[PDB]
C-alpha cells in the first residue's frame, strides 16, 4: 504494498491570500505555482491551513479574508488534482494561533463540541465549507482539547464522519471518498490531555497526523533536536507526563508503560500511540518539520547540543536583535528563532561560518555556529531517509510535514520523501538505523504473547512468578499467594495467552 | 472525650463447654479474673468468637453447649454493674473461622452476596445481640476479597440501620448499640478493600486496626510484630497500596505510597488517615497481649533481623517445644506464641532470656543467647509511646488482642487505662524518638497551606502554587494554561489556609 501517505500542510497567512501574487516572493514567498505537475504527483494530500470556528460555532474563514482571493488560492491547489488522481486537497481547522488555550478563537472550539445540537451544526458547516470551496476532506488541528472536552470532541469527529460518508455516496465519490483526519500532539505534555481516549478519537479518522516536531525549542532550558528520531543519552530528559493521564492504571502499569524521565523523540511519540489498544499503525502518519529552530548563547564542546542558551522564548520576539547570521527571512518575519529549510539551505551556501553537523544517534542534522554561539535544529533529506525507513518498518500510514511553503524552490524535501517510499532506484535495505535509544514502555493495551504454567490454587509463588490464568499471563509483585490472578492487587498482567 | 479501651476476649468452644472459674488448667483466664477495678479500665469487651453457619446466619459454634455459653456471656454482662460505659460486644469471624482457608469461610462469602442474604444475616446479627445480651457487633472477617467488598459494605449499612432502629426501640440513647470491624494493620491485606475505606468506615463507630502480627515465623527475617516506628536496620516491604484501584495518577500514588517502607503501627495509622472520609476519631490502634517466638536466630543484634528456622505452617508441625520455660506452649502445643503472662514468668524464671529494647521501634524483645531464640512482644513500656501516639494523632482509642493473655494483676490493661486517664501520670516529656515515620501523604490528610487564588487566563510556570475550590494546587511541569481539576498538570498538595 500500500502506497504511503505523503501529507503536506500548506500554510498561507490571511494577508498573503488578500494580496496573493505568484510573481513577487517578497509578498507571497511560496506561491502555489511552485507546485508543478511533477510535485503534485509526489503528494497524496495537501492540508490547506487554516480555517477557523467562529462565534456562531460554525467552520469559517477568518473574517478578514477576501473571499474572492481565497477561492482562487484554493482553486490553484485543487487544479493540481488534474495531475494526480490520488491527490486530495483537505482544509485544516485550527492551528496554534487560532486554537491554543489562549488563542483568538479557543472558546469557539470548546463550545462547538458541547452538545448534539452544536456538534450537528458544526459538522454540517464543515461539510458545507468543504463543498462550497472544493475541498476533498477535513483535518482538525485543535491544540488541544482537554480531559473534560474530549468526549465532545470525539462525538464531533463521529458526526463529521457520518456526514462525510453520506456526502460521498450522495456525490458518487466512492472512488475518492471524502476524508477526515486530525493533527495530534507528538510531545507527552499535551498528549496527556486526551491520551486515555486515543482509540475513540482515532476510530472515525482515516489518519492521525502526529506532530513529531517542536519537541525542543527556545522555551526549554537545554538546546536539543526538535525532532530526534531516537534518543541520545547525552541529551536532556523530561518527566513523562502520560503518567498523569486519567488512565485508571496501577503504579506498576504506569511506570512500565511510561519510563521517566525519557527522551522526547519521534520514536517515543509513535510508540506511545501504538502502545494504546485500538490505535492501528496504518492510521498513524509521522510528521516531520520543513523548518528549524535556532538558539543563541550556546556553549561549545558538543556542537552546541545539549547546552544552556540565552534565547527569548516568548511570542512575539521582543528584541530587534536578529542574530541568526545570514537569515534575511528572519528579518522579514522579525524572529531569528525559526527559519525555513529554504532559508537554512541558503545560509550554508552563504559561507556564513556554519558547520553542518550530524548526530548519528538521533539521526538528525544540526548547525553549529562557533563564533556567535548559535545552534540550529532542523531536518533534511538525510534525516528523512531514517524516518522513511522507520515508517516502513513500523508499518505506519505515511508521513506528514509542516509545511510545504518552507521547502526549497526545487522542492527537494518533498521529492526526498516521495523518493524514499516510491523510487525504484532508491534502496534503503542496508540503511543502518543506529544505536540511538528506543522507547521501552509496555502497556496493558500492547501485551506480548507469553507462556506460563496455568495458575494452581494452593500454590505459593511471588516475586516474579509467572502464571497463565483466564487468557493472560500474570506476574507476582509481592507477598505470596491466596489470590487468583486478578482477584487482588498482587498480580500484574504482563502478557497474553494464545 | 474518653479514649476507647477495647479488649477482645477469646475463649475457645472447649473452654465454654468445660467452663470453670476454678482451674487454671481448664480455663486459663475465666471471667472472675475481671474484677470491678479491671471492668472500670475497659470501655468494651469483644467476646470472641461467634461465627457464621451454613444457614448463613450469625451463630455460636455448633459444638457449643448453650447453657455454658449463656452463663459465660452473663458473667461478662454482669460486669456492667461496675462500669456504666462498658459494652460487651461480640465479634464474628476471627482467623480460624473466616480466613480464606478457614473452616467456615464459604459462609462469610455467601452471607453478604445478596440483599436477601444480607438482610437475613444483618437480622441474625441483631437477634443474636438481643438474645444473648450483647451491646454491639464487631465483624472480624479476614478478609473480604476485593470483589466481595461491595456486598460487605452494603451489609454493614444494613446492620447499622437495624442497630440504630434497635437503639431507639430499647431507649439506649445513653449507650447506643455499636458496630465495629477489625481492620487489617498491614498493607498487603489492607489493599483488598483499601480503595473503599470511606464506605467501610461510614457505618462504623470504630475500625479496630490489627496493628500486630506485622512480623512472624512466616516471614524470612525476624522482626518486631508491632513496631511503632521504623528501624533502618530492619526489613522493608513492598507497598501494596500503590497497586490499589484508587484511580490516582503516578505522582499521587508515589507521594502517598513510598516503597519499600517499614511495616509499622505508625504506617497503618497514617495509611488510613490518608483516605478522605476516614476520621481519626474512628481509628482504634490495636496492640498485642502476646509475643511471637523464632528459633535458629543469629546473634549480633539481639536476634533482630536474622534468618531463622521456625516453621510457619498453621498447626505447629512437631512436638519439639523449643521455647524454653514456656509451659503454655507445651499445653497448647506451639512454641511460636506466648501470652504476656507466660513471657513474664519466663523472664522471672531465669531461663536464659535477656529483655532488650529497641529505641527506634519503641518495643521490647527477648533474646536467648544460649538456644538462639528471639521473641517480639509488647509491654507497659511500649504502651507508653503507643498511648501518646494515640493522643497526638487524635485517634479513638486502643484495642487489644486479647484480654485472656494479660497477667493476673492485669498490668497491661491497667497501663493502657493509666496512660489515658490517671491524673498522676504525665507523658508530656515522653520523647517519641527518631524511628522512621511513614512519609506518605494523601487526599485525606493534606497539610494546611496558603496560596494565591487561581486566576483564569494566567499561564503558570512549573512549581507554581495556587488555591482553587478549597485546595492548594502545584503545577507538575511548565506553561500551564488551564485550571486545577481541569488540567492534569496540577497536583493537589495542600488544603484551606
Amino acid at each position: 504494498s500500500t502506497r504511503k501517505a505523503v501529507i503536506g500542510y500548506y500554510f498561507i497567512p490571511t494577508n498573503q491570500i488578500n494580496n496573493y501574487t505568484e510573481t513577487d516572493t517578497s509578498v507571497v514567498p511560496f506561491p502555489v505555482s511552485n507546485i508543478t505537475p511533477a510535485k503534485a504527483k509526489q503528494l497524496t494530500h495537501i492540508n490547506f491551513s487554516f480555517l477557523d470556528i467562529n462565534s456562531n460555532l460554525e467552520c469559517a474563514w477568518d473574517p478578514a479574508t477576501n473571499d474572492a482571493k481565497a477561492r482562487d488560492v484554493v482553486n490553484r491547489l485543487t487544479a493540481l488534482k488534474a495531475h494526480n488522481p490520488s491527490l486530495r486537497i483537505m482544509f485544516s481547522i485550527g492551528g496554534w494561533y487560532y486554537s491554543n488555550d489562549l488563542g483568538v478563537s479557543h472558546a469557539n472550539y470548546v463550545n462547538a463540541v458541547k452538545t448534539p445540537a452544536s456538534r450537528a451544526k458544526f459538522a454540517q458547516s464543515c461539510v458545507r465549507i468543504m463543498k462550497d470551496y472544493g475541498f476533498d476532506g477535513v483535518d482538525i488541528n485543535w491544540e488541544y482539547p482537554q480531559a473534560a472536552e474530549v468526549d465532545g470532541f470525539i462525538a464531533a469527529l463521529q458526526e463529521i464522519r457520518t456526514l462525510l460518508n453520506q456526502q460521498t455516496i450522495t456525490d458518487g465519490r466512492q472512488a475518492l471518498p471524502y476524508q477526515l483526519t486530525i493533527a495530534g500532539a507528538g510531545g507527552a505534555f499535551f498528549l496527556s490531555r486526551y491520551y486515555s481516549k486515543l482509540a475513540q478519537i482515532v476510530a472515525p479518522l482515516d489518519y492521525i497526523n502526529l506532530m513529531t516536531y517542536d519537541l525542543a525549542g527556545p522555551w526549554e532550558k537545554v538546546t536539543n533536536h526538535q525532532a530526534a528520531l531516537f534518543g541520545d543519552a547525552a541529551g536532556p530528559t523530561f518527566y513523562n507526563a502520560l503518567r498523569e493521564a486519567n488512565l485508571g492504571w496501577s503504579w506498576e502499569e504506569l511506570t512500565r508503560a511510561f519510563p521517566s524521565p525519557f527522551s522526547l523523540t519521534v520514536d517515543a511519540a509513535v510508540q506511545q500511540h501504538l502502545m494504546m489498544e485500538g490505535v492501528p499503525s496504518a492510521k498513524i502518519v509521522m510528521g516531520v518539520p520543513f523548518y528549524g529552530r535556532a538558539f543563541k548563547g550556546v556553549s561549545g564542546g558538543n556542537g552546541g547540543q545539549y547546552s544552556s542558551h540565552s534565547t527569548p522564548g516568548e511570542d512575539p520576539y521582543p528584541s530587534t536583535d536578529y542574530w541568526l547570521v545570514g537569515c534575511e527571512e528572519c528579518v522579514r518575519d522579525k524572529d531569528p528563532r525559526i527559519a525555513s529549510y529554504r532559508q537554512l539551505e541558503q545560509m550554508l551556501q552563504g559561507n556564513y561560518g556554519y558547520q553542518r553537523l550530524w548526530n548519528d544517534k538521533t539521526k538528525t542534522p544540526y548547525l553549529y555556529h562557533a563564533q556567535n554561539g548559535l545552534f540550529v535544529t532542523y531536518d533534511d533529506a538525510e534525516s528523512f531517509k531514517y524516518k522513511a525507513k522507520y515508517i516502513k518498518q513500523q508499518q505506519l500510514g505515511g508521513v506528514m510535514f509542516w509545511h510545504l511553503g518552507q521547502d526549497n524552490r526545487n522542492g527537494d524535501l518533498l521529492a526526498a520523501l516521495d523518493r524514499y517510499f516510491n523510487a525504484a532506484d532508491y534502496d534503503d535495505s542496508q540503511l543502518d538505523m543506529g544505536t540511538g535509544l528506543r522507547y521501552t514502555g509496555v502497556g496493558p493495551g500492547n501485551l506480548p504473547i507469553m507462556t506460563a504454567p496455568a495458575y494452581v490454587p494452593g500454590t505459593t509463588y511471588a516475586q516474579g512468578a509467572l502464571v497463565s490464568y483466564q487468557g493472560y499471563v500474570w506476574q507476582t509483585k509481592w507477598g505470596y499467594i491466596t489470590s487468583a490472578p486478578g482477584s487482588d492487587s498482587a498480580w500484574l498482567k504482563v502478557g497474553r495467552v494464545r
